[PDB]
Protein backbone atom coordinates (compact mmCIF):
# COMPACT_ATOMS: atom_id res chain seq x y z
CA UNK A 1 0.00 0.00 0.00
CA UNK A 2 0.55 1.38 -2.45
CA UNK A 3 2.66 -1.78 -2.69
CA UNK A 4 2.78 -3.54 -6.04
CA UNK A 5 2.17 -7.29 -5.82
CA UNK A 6 5.05 -9.51 -6.88
CA UNK A 7 5.80 -9.45 -10.60
CA UNK A 8 8.01 -12.51 -10.52
CA UNK A 9 6.54 -15.97 -10.63
CA UNK A 10 7.96 -18.36 -8.00
CA UNK A 11 8.13 -22.15 -8.05
CA UNK A 12 7.41 -23.26 -5.42
CA UNK A 13 5.25 -20.26 -4.58
CA UNK A 14 4.44 -20.72 -0.86
CA UNK A 15 6.95 -22.96 0.86
CA UNK A 16 10.29 -24.64 0.32
CA UNK A 17 10.64 -28.25 1.35
CA UNK A 18 13.84 -30.06 2.26
CA UNK A 19 14.46 -33.77 1.97
CA UNK A 20 16.65 -35.43 4.55
CA UNK A 21 18.37 -37.18 6.00
CA UNK A 22 19.86 -33.89 7.10
CA UNK A 23 23.11 -35.77 7.68
CA UNK A 24 24.56 -33.90 4.74
CA UNK A 25 23.87 -30.62 3.03
CA UNK A 26 20.38 -30.65 1.55
CA UNK A 27 19.55 -28.39 -1.41
CA UNK A 28 16.38 -27.32 -3.21
CA UNK A 29 15.58 -25.04 -6.14
CA UNK A 30 13.48 -21.97 -6.14
CA UNK A 31 12.76 -20.93 -9.70
CA UNK A 32 12.13 -17.25 -10.33
CA UNK A 33 10.70 -16.06 -13.67
CA UNK A 34 10.38 -12.62 -15.33
CA UNK A 35 7.28 -12.16 -17.48
CA UNK A 36 7.87 -8.45 -18.20
CA UNK A 37 9.78 -6.41 -20.78
CA UNK A 38 12.15 -5.07 -18.11
CA UNK A 39 14.90 -6.66 -16.04
CA UNK A 40 13.99 -7.32 -12.43
CA UNK A 41 16.63 -7.03 -9.72
CA UNK A 42 16.20 -9.54 -6.94
CA UNK A 43 17.48 -10.46 -3.47
CA UNK A 44 16.97 -13.83 -1.82
CA UNK A 45 16.97 -13.43 1.95
CA UNK A 46 16.73 -16.02 4.71
CA UNK A 47 15.78 -16.14 8.37
CA UNK A 48 18.77 -18.22 9.46
CA UNK A 49 21.88 -16.98 7.58
CA UNK A 50 24.25 -19.29 9.44
CA UNK A 51 21.98 -22.26 8.60
CA UNK A 52 21.33 -21.59 4.91
CA UNK A 53 23.12 -20.36 1.80
CA UNK A 54 21.48 -19.00 -1.32
CA UNK A 55 23.04 -19.13 -4.80
CA UNK A 56 22.34 -16.77 -6.34
CA UNK A 57 21.54 -14.55 -3.34
CA UNK A 58 20.98 -11.42 -5.42
CA UNK A 59 20.93 -10.54 -9.14
CA UNK A 60 19.07 -9.15 -12.18
CA UNK A 61 16.71 -11.44 -14.08
CA UNK A 62 16.50 -10.42 -17.70
CA UNK A 63 13.07 -9.79 -19.21
CA UNK A 64 11.26 -13.03 -19.97
CA UNK A 65 13.93 -15.10 -18.27
CA UNK A 66 13.96 -17.65 -15.48
CA UNK A 67 16.69 -18.55 -13.04
CA UNK A 68 17.04 -21.46 -10.64
CA UNK A 69 18.04 -20.42 -7.14
CA UNK A 70 19.82 -23.01 -5.05
CA UNK A 71 18.70 -22.99 -1.41
CA UNK A 72 21.10 -25.07 0.67
CA UNK A 73 20.70 -26.36 4.24
CA UNK A 74 23.65 -27.26 6.43
CA UNK A 75 23.78 -30.68 8.09
CA UNK A 76 22.09 -31.05 11.45
CA UNK A 77 20.31 -33.26 13.94
CA UNK A 78 16.66 -33.41 12.90
CA UNK A 79 13.96 -33.54 15.56
CA UNK A 80 10.83 -34.90 13.79
CA UNK A 81 8.03 -33.21 15.82
CA UNK A 82 9.86 -29.85 15.74
CA UNK A 83 8.43 -27.26 13.34
CA UNK A 84 10.45 -25.35 10.79
CA UNK A 85 10.13 -21.63 11.44
CA UNK A 86 12.53 -20.45 8.79
CA UNK A 87 11.17 -18.09 6.24
CA UNK A 88 12.70 -17.28 2.91
CA UNK A 89 12.00 -14.03 1.16
CA UNK A 90 12.34 -12.64 -2.31
CA UNK A 91 12.73 -8.90 -2.71
CA UNK A 92 12.31 -7.72 -6.28
CA UNK A 93 12.39 -4.44 -8.10
CA UNK A 94 12.44 -3.43 -11.77
CA UNK A 95 16.01 -2.44 -12.66
CA UNK A 96 15.04 1.23 -13.32
CA UNK A 97 14.34 1.96 -17.02
CA UNK A 98 17.56 4.04 -17.16
CA UNK A 99 19.54 2.31 -14.38
CA UNK A 100 23.29 2.73 -14.28
CA UNK A 101 23.66 -0.61 -12.44
CA UNK A 102 22.60 -2.31 -9.18
CA UNK A 103 24.86 -0.83 -6.54
CA UNK A 104 23.44 1.64 -4.01
CA UNK A 105 20.07 1.14 -5.63
CA UNK A 106 18.88 -1.12 -2.83
CA UNK A 107 19.46 1.17 0.14
CA UNK A 108 17.86 4.13 -1.66
CA UNK A 109 14.94 1.99 -2.87
CA UNK A 110 11.50 3.13 -1.72
CA UNK A 111 9.00 0.81 -0.04
CA UNK A 112 6.82 1.25 -3.11
CA UNK A 113 9.46 0.19 -5.61
CA UNK A 114 10.01 -2.95 -3.54
CA UNK A 115 8.08 -6.17 -4.07
CA UNK A 116 8.19 -8.75 -1.28
CA UNK A 117 7.13 -12.42 -1.10
CA UNK A 118 7.73 -14.75 1.83
CA UNK A 119 7.93 -18.54 1.78
CA UNK A 120 7.50 -21.01 4.62
CA UNK A 121 9.91 -23.79 5.29
CA UNK A 122 9.27 -27.50 5.69
CA UNK A 123 11.51 -30.44 6.53
CA UNK A 124 10.96 -33.98 5.23
CA UNK A 125 12.01 -37.50 6.13
CA UNK B 1 61.10 -12.72 5.57
CA UNK B 2 58.17 -13.10 7.96
CA UNK B 3 56.18 -14.29 9.61
CA UNK B 4 54.45 -17.49 10.68
CA UNK B 5 53.27 -20.61 8.87
CA UNK B 6 49.59 -21.53 9.31
CA UNK B 7 48.77 -22.48 12.90
CA UNK B 8 45.61 -24.40 12.07
CA UNK B 9 45.45 -27.88 10.61
CA UNK B 10 43.54 -28.47 7.39
CA UNK B 11 41.98 -31.72 6.30
CA UNK B 12 42.23 -32.09 3.45
CA UNK B 13 45.58 -30.34 3.61
CA UNK B 14 46.11 -29.53 -0.04
CA UNK B 15 43.30 -30.33 -2.40
CA UNK B 16 39.51 -30.26 -2.20
CA UNK B 17 37.67 -32.98 -4.10
CA UNK B 18 34.19 -32.72 -5.57
CA UNK B 19 32.29 -35.75 -6.82
CA UNK B 20 29.72 -35.69 -9.61
CA UNK B 21 27.31 -35.66 -11.21
CA UNK B 22 27.49 -31.88 -11.08
CA UNK B 23 23.85 -31.73 -12.13
CA UNK B 24 23.25 -30.51 -8.54
CA UNK B 25 25.08 -28.79 -5.71
CA UNK B 26 28.17 -30.69 -4.62
CA UNK B 27 29.59 -30.31 -1.13
CA UNK B 28 33.02 -31.11 0.26
CA UNK B 29 34.07 -30.52 3.90
CA UNK B 30 37.22 -28.79 5.00
CA UNK B 31 38.05 -29.56 8.59
CA UNK B 32 40.02 -26.86 10.34
CA UNK B 33 41.98 -27.51 13.54
CA UNK B 34 43.10 -25.14 16.28
CA UNK B 35 45.98 -26.83 18.20
CA UNK B 36 46.70 -23.71 20.32
CA UNK B 37 45.65 -22.11 23.61
CA UNK B 38 44.31 -18.96 21.89
CA UNK B 39 41.17 -18.45 19.77
CA UNK B 40 41.87 -18.24 16.03
CA UNK B 41 39.76 -16.08 13.73
CA UNK B 42 39.22 -17.49 10.25
CA UNK B 43 37.81 -16.32 6.93
CA UNK B 44 37.36 -18.88 4.16
CA UNK B 45 37.59 -17.24 0.75
CA UNK B 46 37.39 -18.69 -2.75
CA UNK B 47 38.19 -17.62 -6.30
CA UNK B 48 34.69 -18.14 -7.72
CA UNK B 49 32.32 -16.45 -5.23
CA UNK B 50 29.30 -16.94 -7.48
CA UNK B 51 30.39 -20.55 -8.10
CA UNK B 52 30.92 -21.59 -4.48
CA UNK B 53 29.44 -21.06 -1.05
CA UNK B 54 31.22 -21.37 2.30
CA UNK B 55 29.32 -22.16 5.46
CA UNK B 56 31.07 -20.88 7.64
CA UNK B 57 32.82 -18.25 5.53
CA UNK B 58 34.30 -16.53 8.60
CA UNK B 59 34.55 -16.90 12.38
CA UNK B 60 36.48 -18.01 15.47
CA UNK B 61 37.77 -21.48 16.35
CA UNK B 62 38.07 -22.01 20.14
CA UNK B 63 41.40 -23.20 21.49
CA UNK B 64 41.92 -26.88 20.72
CA UNK B 65 38.65 -27.15 18.80
CA UNK B 66 37.74 -28.25 15.28
CA UNK B 67 35.30 -26.96 12.72
CA UNK B 68 34.07 -28.81 9.63
CA UNK B 69 33.64 -26.25 6.86
CA UNK B 70 30.98 -27.07 4.25
CA UNK B 71 32.23 -25.98 0.80
CA UNK B 72 29.39 -26.13 -1.71
CA UNK B 73 29.73 -26.18 -5.51
CA UNK B 74 26.88 -25.01 -7.73
CA UNK B 75 25.40 -27.17 -10.52
CA UNK B 76 26.93 -26.95 -14.03
CA UNK B 77 27.94 -28.63 -17.30
CA UNK B 78 30.96 -30.81 -16.61
CA UNK B 79 33.65 -31.89 -19.00
CA UNK B 80 35.78 -34.75 -18.03
CA UNK B 81 38.83 -33.11 -19.61
CA UNK B 82 38.47 -29.55 -18.32
CA UNK B 83 40.77 -28.94 -15.36
CA UNK B 84 39.88 -27.01 -12.23
CA UNK B 85 41.75 -23.78 -11.52
CA UNK B 86 39.72 -22.89 -8.41
CA UNK B 87 41.53 -21.95 -5.22
CA UNK B 88 40.24 -22.02 -1.69
CA UNK B 89 41.78 -19.53 0.68
CA UNK B 90 41.50 -19.79 4.43
CA UNK B 91 42.62 -16.72 6.35
CA UNK B 92 43.50 -16.82 10.01
CA UNK B 93 44.67 -14.54 12.80
CA UNK B 94 44.78 -14.94 16.59
CA UNK B 95 42.04 -13.06 18.43
CA UNK B 96 44.39 -11.00 20.69
CA UNK B 97 44.59 -12.13 24.34
CA UNK B 98 42.46 -9.08 25.25
CA UNK B 99 40.36 -8.32 22.14
CA UNK B 100 36.71 -7.27 22.41
CA UNK B 101 35.32 -8.11 18.96
CA UNK B 102 36.07 -9.03 15.34
CA UNK B 103 34.37 -6.27 13.37
CA UNK B 104 37.17 -4.06 12.02
CA UNK B 105 39.98 -6.40 13.10
CA UNK B 106 40.36 -7.78 9.55
CA UNK B 107 40.63 -4.36 7.88
CA UNK B 108 43.35 -3.36 10.37
CA UNK B 109 45.20 -6.70 10.62
CA UNK B 110 48.81 -6.73 9.38
CA UNK B 111 50.06 -8.91 6.47
CA UNK B 112 52.49 -10.81 8.73
CA UNK B 113 49.79 -11.13 11.39
CA UNK B 114 47.54 -12.71 8.75
CA UNK B 115 47.63 -16.45 8.05
CA UNK B 116 46.86 -17.98 4.64
CA UNK B 117 46.83 -21.41 3.00
CA UNK B 118 45.71 -22.35 -0.54
CA UNK B 119 43.87 -25.48 -1.66
CA UNK B 120 43.64 -26.98 -5.12
CA UNK B 121 40.21 -27.95 -6.36
CA UNK B 122 39.43 -31.22 -8.12
CA UNK B 123 36.36 -32.45 -9.99
CA UNK B 124 35.62 -36.20 -10.04
CA UNK B 125 33.17 -38.51 -11.80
Amino acid sequence: MAKVEQVLSLEPQHELKFRGPFTDVVTTNLKLGNPTDRNVCFKVKTTAPRRYCVRPNSGIIDAGASINVSVMLQPFDYDPNEKSKHKFMVQSMFAPTDTSDMEAVWKEAKPEDLMDSKLRCVFEL
